[PDB]
RNA sequence: GAGCCGAGGUUGUGAAUUGCUUUCAGAAAAGCAAUUCACAAUAAGGAUUAUUCCGUUGUGAAAACAUUCAAGGCGGGGCAACUCGCCUU
DNA sequence: CGTTTTGTCTCGGCGATAATCATAGT
DNA sequence: ACTATGATTATCTAATCTACAAAACG
């Protein structure tokens, strides 16, 4: 008689909501409220989530964190090297004196940038190793190239020299730190692949293409021939790009069973493919029979202009660097007696690991080579453990009491699917579920071949010894054949058959020289634990060797068989090991079944059920189903449900009765909600704000009372996954406890479909109200474009109709330009009653009389439905007209940071490693402080710099986009002159002049374009810009880094006021906000230098009201009489810069036509947002703007 | 969702070579650079000495948190710290 | 001032299937 | 001798703008 319905139009970043209360029997009803809540998301995410490309803020934050973590790990390696070398007395005096060895161990002292080789004496820098540089000079002159080379090329000369000769200890420290910089490519798993692993990179020329007579797709395929005698494996069709073309290949070879090389082919081109580049560099290094450092040194000797870093050696295997460093260290150990000193080694080991005695005792047996190479520099951490994220068992729970005097439950981790207990349980399940059917008549031929316990025991034994069962093997075990019988499932599908024991038996038979009885249950599970738990190469090898030593087995072929065992797939079952251990005695039948192996609880329950007594834990359905279990002997080969109830006492997942009687339950559920509980963060964010909106509606319109929402309709109109989880969550509100409403989702949740929505919109005229609601925008567009092509006349409706020209018909749709369409969708979903959706989903009647009553009740005499009440369209249109869209504001600028770090804490006279919280106050910046690109400050005497601005320059690649205007912005004038000369030579055509071949030609003959004077090659140039860029920081060289504010970081636009009436405008930078908020002050300075008082500041996604020109709003207040014209004048802050504050009307979501530089037209001009009102008055908003406050429901918070 | 790593790029310091402009006076210096090398920083900053980290996630007024969390015993694993399991509150 | 035009850090591995080559039972 | 099944690599795994901040221009 009176019923409350709420509708939610969930979107990708929007939440449209509505609430209706209708009396259907009297054709009465009304809309309590409507609105649209918007979470600010850019169109990039909305266009990327459909395909998927790193669509997550958390993903970008994680990428930044990973880069940082690599940086601090490199820095920590450098600090440890500094400490060790200072103990060894290897650092130079000037470099060591600027390193802190007492408070911040190994770190540079503040405001210092020392260099290991550049000694700063009384203002002049001198190279530390003059003798080595001189030796390199005679080396170069013997190569006959030049005598003027950089000092810092000595690193490679020393790297080559250190292989076989003595070098100075400071040079050795330089080498060690340089090795710490560049480490190489390495795969942590290792697991050396096939012994051949050819993967050779070659260059071959095609000789002949002989037709092979294979016609496919109306063309006879051909093959390829090479000079060495190799045939390209695949067929070739296009002969134009294959005749005598020198393609490069990564050819792979492998020795097969027959004993010949199966040579594949992989067409690849260098300098664009990582694999080809790496393989070519590695082959060049290896065929020279020299280390990477020696190869680099000789290459640089041959071509002094060669780019080393990033051109010559980009990415090579870490083994090359490790071999070079090992050779250097073993050679230098023979000369430097510090590296052979045990006392110095003990001092180093104590300094590094003073509180870790075990690691000290471990490293006491090694030497400095292992410390520098294996321990410090090339130490790579293993993958972080993820066993804490494993899903928990749903049945077996452990309860305990903590120190807080409470009692919570500790969950049990799920058993791995490959655990032999899980394998046995799954095999028993598959045997129980297995039955046979005949091909002839499709009759239940089973129960004759599998009737007694002997048959099932034989089948279990047969399946135990195999790894995968199929049609033919299972048929042959029963002597049946494919031509006469089938096994009730997919004929060409195979099932797991306890493969683990199969491989275990195979590898325990491969070792031989043992009896065929060593494989038992305990030994099998021990080998399982050894292989699975110990996931590390050397650890696994040592574990296997020690296991073979403990048990009387030969450790010769057992280790060899088990050393290359394939890793297990990461998977876990639904239950835990305890659950399967308890269920298996029930599963087992025959000789594997015994009553003594069933635990006390299940045995007692079985005794009770067979006795027939009355117990509270036994349901009537149990006696209905377990009636056949009269004797305890019948409890053999029971199914999963039976055994589950016997062990526990629950008929499968029985769910709970989650009913919430007040908004406080919803509030605490919000408090207890967990992050990353769904598919992606987008949906969890949307639902978080969704139920928050639901809580706000509940509080506002029902005071949080019980059973306020009689029904909730959720429809959306990829995104299907969020059509049911939300229904389940909100079933806690719309559930009925009388027993007639049962299930995971309450019957009060009725999601719909698009057909009903469209039909009711057309019949009730929601399309009409939307059209004449959006028409004024199109009339304005016609007036702006002084044409009549944005509105189409029709005579039946005697009015205009919004439309777009075909040339602007790319992706325009009328239902996506205004944010109120979310509210419209929510309203149409909410009002779709059960009768309406039933009628429009089951229109197929099979008889006109059966559905004629619904025709009489709902539609007017299939033409038109009755409106829900007399004025449904009218008041629906009014409610759309009086909606203030609520926009979420993200004003998080700083936040409190919590850091927990492991540490040795002195406890009870002993040092034990534990976790400690960081002391003091540490702030976290929640916004991107600046853009990635970094520019330097320069001053140009030929550029007039106005006061308040600076010149910043950065390096750019020289390309075809360098015209006269672009050339004029280069900081240097020599390059400007040269480029102007070259461009004049090429008839003023940047495309021809600055093409890569054109750039190469310019660099070849740069003398002719420089008035005959030599110049270095030009590939990149520095271009300046006259603007306002701020410094990154204040310490070290961070002062010299000038950056630009990141996207969406101008959060504040302050308008300052004098006593006269004049307004002044200024946008607050982010760093000032940081300082003011961390000092506890207000975000915006309430005072300028001139002394003007602050009126207010504007922030993005904030709503302001612009009064009419005649109105004078100073202390009007009265924010209840917001009729249509008032909301029509509400504007939203979009972006700000300098003295400009751009606005878009709050209703507007997407533009009718975005501005394009070609047509030079747009709805809101070039910026797609105006500093003035859209109407004809065209008045500056900031001159008379007054701020309004909106809650989540869009009400005015006066 | 997260973890283990890698290669460049950018700004700055230092250096070798070569340019444009200016001031001294073809010498010297400065501003702006180009090719190559070493190094520093790589979001401002804050702890720590563990082979540990927190800083572009989200919540909300507490400038508080979630994103980490017990006790014991019965075990596997290594040179072992540590890690992987079982058992009861 | 009002308005439009231009620039913005980028690349690798730790992947999936599809297709041909073998390869024993039949 | 024919068939179906077990396995290595080749091929692909997409195809990307958006919109703010501000210098440049009229």
């Amino acid at each position: 008689m009176i019923k409350n319905i709420l509708g939610l139009a969930l979107g990708t970043n929007s939440i449209g909501w509505a609430l209706v209360k209708q009396d259907f029997e009297n054709k009465q009803g009304e809309i309590l409220g409507m609105g649209s809540r918007i979470i600010p998301m850019s169109q990039d995410i909305l266009g990327d989530f459909g395909k998927g490309n790193s669509v997550s803020q958390t993903a970008e934050r994680t990428k930044y964190r990973s880069v940082r973590r690599l940086r601090e790990r490199f820095l920590l390696r450098r600090e440890r090297l500094h400490r060790v070398l200072y103990i060894l007395n290897f650092l130079p005096e000037h470099y060591a004196s600027q390193i802190d060895f007492e408070k911040r161990l190994g770190k540079f002292k503040v405001e210092t940038e020392p260099k290991l080789v550049w000694k700063n004496t009384d203002g002049q820098f001198s190279f530390l190793f003059q003798n080595s540089f001189n030796e390199m000079l005679e080396d170069f002159k013997a190569a006959g190239q030049e005598l003027k080379i950089p000092y810092d090329w000595t690193i490679y000369h020393l790297r080559k020299k250190a292989i076989s000769q003595k070098i100075e200890k400071e040079e050795l420290a330089w080498i060690l730190l340089n090795f710490n910089h560049k480490r190489g490519y390495y795969q942590l798993r290792g697991e050396d692949f096939e012994e051949e692993k050819d993967k050779t990179f070659v260059r071959l020329k095609v000789d002949r293409i002989v037709d092979s007579g294979e016609n496919v797709k109306g063309k006879i395929l051909y093959d390829v021939y090479f000079e060495n005698g190799w045939k390209y494996d695949k067929q070739v069709v296009k002969t134009e790009d294959w005749v005598d073309r020198t393609k490069e290949f990564i050819v792979s070879e492998s020795i097969l069973k027959n004993g010949e090389t199966k040579r594949t082919f992989k067409a690849v081109d260098s300098e664009k493919d990582w694999i080809a580049i790496k393989t070519k560099t590695e082959q060049e290094i290896e065929h020279s029979h020299k280390t990477v450092g020696t190869y680099i040194y000789e290459t640089l000797l041959q071509n002094p202009k060669q780019k080393i870093k990033g051109k010559l050696v980009r990415t090579i295997e870490r083994k090359f660097y490790k071999e070079e460093l090992r050779q250097i260290l073993e050679k230098q150990k023979e000369f430097h007696q510090e590296l052979q000193s045990d006392d110095l080694y003990n001092d180093c080991i104590r300094e590094l690991y003073r509180n870790n005695e075990v690691h000290q005792l471990t490293l006491r047996k090694k030497d400095f080579v292992h410390l520098f190479m294996e321990d410090i520099i090339f130490y790579q951490r293993p993958l972080r453990s993820q066993k804490s994220s494993v899903s928990n068992c749903t049945l077996e729970f452990r309860k305990y009491k903590g120190e807080n005097g409470a009692e919570h439950t500790q969950y049990l981790k799920a058993i791995p699917k490959s655990n032999p207990y899980y394998q046995e349980f799954r095999l028993w399940q598959w045997i129980f579920n297995l039955n046979l059917y005949t091909k002839d008549n499709d009759e239940n031929v089973t129960k004759v071949f599998l009737n007694t316990t002997q048959d099932f025991e034989n089948l279990f034994e047969f399946l135990n010894t195999r790894k995968e069962v199929d049609q033919k093997a299972l048929l042959k075990h029963f002597k049946l054949n494919e031509k006469t019988h089938r096994w009730n499932f997919v004929e060409d599908k195979k099932y797991p058959c306890n493969e683990t024991k199969t491989m275990i038996s195979s590898r325990l038979d491969k070792v031989e020289n043992i009896s065929d009885d060593f494989l038992t249950r305990d030994i099998e599970q021990k080998i399982w634990h050894i292989i699975y738990s110990v996931n590390d190469k050397v650890e696994y090898e040592k574990a296997l060797k020690s296991f073979a030593r403990k048990h009387h087995l030969d450790e010769s072929s057992f280790f060899e068989a088990f050393r290359k065992f394939p890793p297990f797939k990461s998977e876990y079952g639904s239950f835990s090991e305890k659950a399967i251990k308890k269920l298996l005695p029930l599963m087992r039948l025959g000789k594997y079944w015994n009553y003594a192996e069933i635990d006390k609880y299940s045995r007692e329950r079985i005794q009770k059920i067979i006795t027939g007594e009355y117990d509270e834990n036994i349901k009537d359905k149990v006696r209905e189903k377990s009636v056949h279990l009269t004797i305890e002997n019948d409890f053999q080969g029971l199914q999963l449900w039976l055994a589950q109830y016997i062990v526990y006492g629950r008929h499968s997942e029985a769910s709970m009765i989650g009913k919430w009687n007040s908004a406080n339950d919803l509030e605490v559920f919000l408090k207890d909600f967990k992050q990353h509980s769904l598919r992606n963060p987008i949906v969890e964010q949307v639902i978080t704000e969704t139920l928050r909106v639901v809580k706000d509606i509940w509080l506002k319109y029902g005071n949080g009372t019980k059973d306020f929402f009689n029904e909730i309709h959720i429809e959306l109109g990829d995104t299907r996954y969020i059509s049911k989880y939300i229904s389940g969550i909100l079933s806690n509100i719309v559930r009925v406890e009388d027993g007639s409403d049962e299930g995971v989702n309450s019957k009060n949740i009725v999601p719909g479909n698009g057909k009903i929505t469209t039909q009711l919109k057309q019949d009730w005229g929601l399309n009409d109200v939307w059209n004449d609601l959006i028409l004024p925008r199109f009339e304005r567009m016609n007036q702006l474009t002084n044409s009549k092509d944005f509105t189409a006349w029709n005579e039946n409706h005697q009015k205009f109709l919004p439309t777009v020209p075909i040339e602007f018909s790319k992706g325009f749709s009328k239902k996506r330009i205004d944010h109120r369409h979310h509210a419209l969708d929510a309203l149409v979903i909410a009002c779709a009653t059960t009768d309406h959706v039933n009628l429009l989903n089951n229109q197929s009647a099979k008889s006109d009389t059966k559905r004629y009553d619904l025709k009489k009740k709902l539609m007017k005499f299939p033409k038109q439905f009755l409106k829900p009440w007399e004025k449904f369209t009218v008041d629906a249109k009014h409610n759309l007209e009086s909606i203030i869209v609520s926009f979420k504001q993200n004003l998080r600028v700083i936040n409190k940071a919590t850091n927990y770090y492991e540490k040795y804490v002195e406890k009870d006279g002993t040092k034990n490693k534990e976790r400690v919280e960081q002391a003091g106050t540490n702030w976290a910046i929640r916004k991107p402080m600046h853009k990635d690109t970094v520019s330097g400050k320069v001053d140009l005497p030929w550029v007039k710099v106005p006061k308040g601005k600076i010149l910043t320059a950065t390096r750019k690649s020289l390309d075809s986009s360098f015209d006269l205007k672009s050339i004029g912005s280069i900081t240097d004038t020599g390059i400007q002159k040269i480029l102007k000369n070259y461009l004049a030579f090429k008839d003023g055509n940047p495309e021809l002049a600055f093409s890569p071949e054109g750039i190469d030609d310019l660099n070849k003959n740069i003398e002719k374009y420089n008035d005959g004077k030599p110049h270095q090659p030009i590939n990149k140039v520095r271009v300046f810009e006259l603007g306002s860029k701020f410094q990154v920081g204040q310490t070290g060289n961070k002062k010299g880094k000038y950056v630009e504010a990141a996207k969406g970081t101008n959060l504040f636009f302050a308008v300052y006021e004098d006593e006269k009436g004049k307004r002044s405008y200024e946008t607050i930078p982010l760093n000032e906000v940081i300082e003011r908020q961390k000092q506890g002050l207000t975000s915006v300075p309430l005072e300028n230098e001139k002394g003007s008082r602050l009126l207010f500041d504007l922030s993005p996604n904030d709503l302001v009201y612009v009064p009419e020109i005649d109105e004078n709003i100073d202390s009007n207040f009265v924010f209840s009489n917001l009729n249509k014209e008032k909301i029509s004048r509400i504007y939203k802050v979009e972006k700000t810069s300098g003295t400009e504050c751009y606005f878009v009307r709050q209703d507007i979501a997407y533009l009718i036509k975005q501005y394009d530089a070609k047509t030079k037209i747009g709805e809101l001009e070039s910026q797609n947002k105006l500093q003035v009102t859209m109407t004809d008055d065209r008045i500056r908003i900031t001159d008379t703007c007054v701020k309004i406050n909106c809650d989540r429901l869009g009400n005015i918070n006066f």
